[PDB]
């Protein structure tokens, strides 16, 4: 009954910070993880951090995550919010609860952006806080308990 | 410079909590608001809440937030996410920035209601956490600062 | 547990029988509501009329009803068949049966008169009929009893 | 000018209150229509019924109507209501008032269902109040007489 | 070797002429066979004709045509034109060359009658001309020899 | 408790083998029916097939089937697939599971063909797989059992 | 016979001039009702004008106009344009000629805005030329006559 | 009163015959013009023919045709059919009765085809009988007259 | 810096006055075009006009209108409003600011004439108030100096 | 021309029985391919069996398929089916027959899962039979044998 | 057998490099037409160029390239790209094979762009590359010899 | 400042010339690949090669880039043309410019094909011309150059 917490980044997160840290953003994947990490901890709960820009590496990740005692999902899909049929399956197959977050607005981008494959079987959608939307998951899980 | 949050509740939201507390849901929208203002009373801010379930109540309240020195919005458009150009309008022509709340899943419901005429605006969107989404909005502008 | 109907009335309703009563029809509402008024006293019913150019009017009284005592509601939505959204909401917030009445046939005018944010919920429909159908909505309710 | 109903019903309703009469409901067309009969004859009218799970059927029915003295129809096109254009020319060639009654709520079933090839040709539309919905048609016929 | 035409109407074209001959036209379906057999007899082809309310009689009249010797097909499908897949496979099955006949101009009316389940494999599309379009059909097939 | 098998065929499929027995086939719908019975024959089951241009004798094989004694149905709609509500309606109401059955690859055909009004309430769909499919509809219901 | 104009402006008008004067315009509704009135008394002719952010206020002052002896209406719907059915019915109820005004181009902004529930039933449309476009909307009006 | 026919020819009719005569055919739009010619000479009628790849000498022939004493038009606006409302609106202007001509059959060829600016006010269409279209189209003027 | 306006008419403004003076409006072009010009002289603008059916003769006259010293364009697309891009990018091109002018309501006939390749670049819009649209257009130049 | 049939499992199937085996059911991947090689065995036919949630590795086995003497692939493309253009392509390269199976009613789910990337290019479809339908496909494949 | 270019320029292609050379681009048709004679030259090609604002007269140039000797067409269709179904058909009919070039991205314009009357007929495709693309059309041509 | 190249080929490029040489073609990948180092060496570039079937190895690919110098890409997505959503944001966030290359003419096969995920944000697009497409793509760099 402990929680623990997956967090799951698709393709791309891994760029956060690198180019042009002025205007674009210099907050890093590595430093929002130790935060989330710090965050868990100090609640005392278990969290693990996967990125990947492979779809099968997410899939693997919510198969394994039933009997790794995988609590809650926070998944940022990235690109993979449009496409992946695969993970949305996934996710409805171990029938653990997510919250899906995006950094950025959806709605306010390219017209195909505002369809996603997770939002209806979501327990929570958090976007356009930034990486500030991670923490808020983890609080949004912490404000239910 | 100090922050002053104006919360906005649209149209039906005064019913949370009146039928069938056990199935719905026992949470009054009384009961949010006192958590809102003691949450940033907390902090050292300004709240006012109103609920409405008139569009140009709204709409008035989003106009006269500048001059009152209202710094943000927290916005549960409820019914008028599909329908209110009027509110959208005005606060674009204010420019306070908002977070968008939604009680329930939106994109877990009729197909209308996946059409919002506040998200490509909204500094934030939360859906689907209830009335914990309220204090997740208050909980982002704070983070942000 | 006896039968107390709402009978609501939407925008523009109250200018049946003002302009050309010739062409038009010379039908007011207040002759409308006399009617059913008359009707429903014959059966034992309660009955109270509201009609209202204004939304939030229509739908304070939805929010009203369960606590007047309203068992049933007779709902002629005119123009906000096709926008209000916040009165289907009220509607099913309190979950009172209505019966969906219109004057005219709406499948024989403009398009986007086809569609109604109510007949998904209501308990009934009745259109083409004029204002009959009011009064053969009573009917309906009094056939089921 | 002796009033003239012929009731059509389309394929289908020949089943009413044969599978499971506890869940679905007991009332059979023959009882319907027993019931249409004595309503009319009360009246000092002529009725009579037809039921046919055959399109033709239902369209000689129409063309022969205006010979046969038939001065109003009561249809319930069932599933031809989404397919019968036949029917739909058969009742515009004759140009005798109609009214479409459905059993149930079209709106609330299965998309293909909001469409009719009637509602806007209709003389009348009566939905969602079961078998009471043809008595309220002969209601509505009497209505304006 | 010999031409041998089936002339095909569909539903309620058996209606020509019976109500208001002075507003809609005073032709007969029977006016028109007899014109067609007279033109088919002048050019030493057999004529067969046969009308129909029912797309089983038509689809029958169709799988039985190439037996019979006939060598073209003259369809008005009448409203079956928006409807009947099985007619136009019965057509695609036999492969004899048709030429469908709208009396009426099918562009000019409601929007669904622009569909055709015929207009795609038909050897020639005459509308618009009346009954003229049935003897303009034969002229067209004599026009080829 | 025995399985009785309806083997249903819609229009046009009394013309396998008939038009180019080369090119198009040489399998006629007599060889398949008498295939299926041996095939229920062997297995122990009661198999009837009815073959109908006619929706009508369709639906009413459908709506007999249940006293009849039927507990499976394999349907081929063929044109009726795209068209027939009123089948798909009599399906439903008698509630006996179905398997649909295409002889063809409806998805490379026309793009109309790609609706179906029964795939949504079969309990299986075979299809592309010519005459065999029917006979693989039997051995799936043998497969259950 | 004596011209009566009636000027309604739509939700969010009166905020012309507040924000960013340089950016945005100095041009204040009041400022514009002043000049209307002053190029109606000009011409002999009756003017009232009324903003509103509330939908109900505006189709009030619509069915109120005939009475109160309105010959003409210039109409800037803002964000109502988009979204009024109660309005546009208001409109055609009272049979008054409109004149549809906008400050800014709808044909240049987000899609949604290039719908009007008024473009089909205006005397007129003037769009895109700022504050002028109501001072042309009067003399459009007096070049009539 | 004397028959005047103008027969129009949009662009790439001119090449008609050239391109492998064997394949495509080898009638000729200049033996067509005489064919159609020799037809209306045989009936007292005036006839005149021009073709152009030019929008504006179409409509020109159009704007000029009634001061010409034109009577009807054979319009086959070949590509135009799709793209020209200039020649539509010159049509619509003049008020001649014309007959759309199109040799091929333009529902079995690419679907943006399917739609023509004549097909709702021509008063009539022939397609899919190659050059015979043109003189079936004088045939249905005569068998008016 | 003197005005010089360029007024451009489409195909078939030449017709106007031309068929049934009385029904549709006995105003010519040319009678417009001397009333614009006398407005300009008032002004001490230059003006001229140029009517073509020819898309490419419009073409070239807004391609020639920067160096003749063109400052403003008043342009009534009529057919080519919904079909010529070869005009809207020449407009673009040259960028001298254009008022689009229609005399009819485009919003109140054929559902494709509510699309235009002009309104999203046009510097205004003035619609469905007949001729005097062009001295308005006039007037909204001079209102804006 | 030893039959070889390639099983292609798509992502999750890894899955089957894992979860609830009460509700969702018991069967595993694991049993259905050790049913499917006993089942090919029989008939003397080699079969390998893969699954995968990689799609890369899909399209490998399809690529490496002709080589390995491939003659018949078995696909469940699982979520894939509405996703992966990549491995039709390499089913379309390879030009190995495919029978389409799927567990589930694809057509009685969420609307996007209508849509195959298969269906078109497929030699067969089974769908809605659980882990029956490989077998079947099996006996498919038999069958033309 | 001698390879003879036709390079086609359609409407505003003649403004290249007239306004703003900074901003826009200062190459002309005329440097490009040079430049692409030197190219075809040095081959030992014929290349002739024509650039028209006129439909009819691109429409011409292609009509009569066959019989001129033209080999290979580069076709900018510029505006006419979304419009031209005449130019289209031109092509078709000729049957000379052309490459298609675009100076900008069509993709990344308004979405009406993104349609081109040309490209399902197009013998290769070059955008976005400024004038280079015709340099690369005949690169392209070459490289095939 | 070294033009350094990335050649990446999606999914299925390298079955180029596997099957049916004569038909299909008998260029490789590899021939391709060495004939773009040979042109790229020619030029003193740098250039490498990647195909993949694995979307997240040509995203690994892309993502890499930027830290080896590469300053262009040559990109044929294949199959992800049409759903790779994370390679697309993978060329957004490294902003290297690449051109968009199809062996075919993506615009003459499927619908779906028609839709690029890329065609919006590349620098240029060439298809239809085979394995010069590439060759082509290396001279339009360097034609910049």
């Amino acid at each position: 009954a402990q929680i623990h917490v997956l967090v799951l980044h698709g393709p791309n997160l891994n760029l956060l910070g690198r180019r042009e840290p002025d205007h674009y953003g210099r907050t890093t994947l590595a430093e929002i993880d130790a935060r989330l990490k710090t965050e868990a901890e100090g609640r005392g709960w278990l969290l693990h951090s996967l990125q990947s820009n492979a779809e099968h590496i997410l899939v693997d990740a919510v198969q394994q995550a039933p009997t790794q005692g995988v609590t809650h999902i926070v998944l940022n899909p990235a690109a993979f919010t449009h496409t992946s049929v695969a993970l949305r399956d996934a996710l409805a197959a171990v029938a653990i609860p997510f919250i899906e977050v995006h950094l950025s607005n959806i709605h306010a981008r390219e017209p195909f952006r505002r369809h996603s494959y997770f939002s209806d079987i979501a327990s929570g959608l958090i976007t356009g806080l930034g990486a500030e939307g991670y923490s808020l998951a983890l609080d949004a899980i912490a404000r239910r308990f």
